[PDB]
């Protein structure tokens, strides 16, 4: 997260950090008890660390879990930016807490308003030199109408301005979250104004997040 400040630990308990062999790799969300929303381009030893703020330091609620299976959307490709949502089912159910916690999301297939403001949070990288946080960042942003954001950004697509403030590497696959709830998924430039942050639209796949879970 570029221009933000570190978050209130555990304060957002659906925060997952999606890792690859032993290193923080991209941000997830926990979206039921045994599975984690997030990016197909982020997939090698894949887990998922629940309940952190800090990577580094000792906390009760951090667990690390191993994933059973990877489920990237049939649609997605490397090549393309659409379709770039990955679900990925933990190893076990997530033992439930003030600090673990699934967020709901949106099933209502309708844009977030623009100018709404949502959270978006993440352990990417905080500044243009490639620093990476020890600890969970965040940062507020408003939702950019397509019109707009646009040629690229589809009606399963949204943008959030991206003037100083904005996500970055390793905050892809991480939650932007209106109101309480999961409307976008972080999936390119940083900082810039010009290039809005592009996010998942959750909603427009909702058939296919409930089709996989309902696989229980
Ligand atoms: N702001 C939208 C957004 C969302 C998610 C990820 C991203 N960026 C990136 N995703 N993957 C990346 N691999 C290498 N470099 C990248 N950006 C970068 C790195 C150093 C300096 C700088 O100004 C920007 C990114 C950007």
């Amino acid at each position: 997260i570029l221009g933000g400040r570190e978050a209130e630990a555990h304060a957002r308990p659906y925060m997952a950090s999606v890792q690859l062999n032993g290193a923080h790799l991209c941000g997830g969300v926990l979206v039921a008890e045994q599975w984690v929303l997030s990016a197909a381009h982020c997939l090698g030893k894949v887990q998922v660390l629940l309940g952190a703020h800090s990577l580094s330091q000792p906390e009760p609620s951090k667990r690390l879990y191993d994933v059973l299976r990877a489920v990237p959307h049939p649609d997605s490709q490397p090549d393309t930016i659409d379709h770039d949502l990955l679900l990925l089912q933990l190893s076990e159910k997530a033992t439930l807490g003030p600090a673990v916690r699934p967020l709901p999301w949106q099933r209502v297939d309708r844009d977030v308003a623009p100018g709404t403001l949502c959270d978006v949070a993440g352990w990417g990288i905080v500044n243009h030199a490639g620093r990476r946080p020890d600890s969970l960042q965040h940062v507020l942003l408003p939702v950019l109408d397509r019109a707009t954001c646009n040629r690229a950004i589809t009606e399963r697509l949204m943008c959030a301005e991206s003037n100083r403030r904005d996500s970055c590497k390793g905050d892809s696959g991480g939650p932007l979250v209106c109101g309480g709830v999961l409307e976008g998924v972080v999936t390119r430039v940083c900082g810039n104004r010009k290039k809005p942050g592009i996010y998942t639209r959750v909603a427009s796949y909702a058939a296919w997040i409930d089709s996989v879970l309902a696989s229980a």
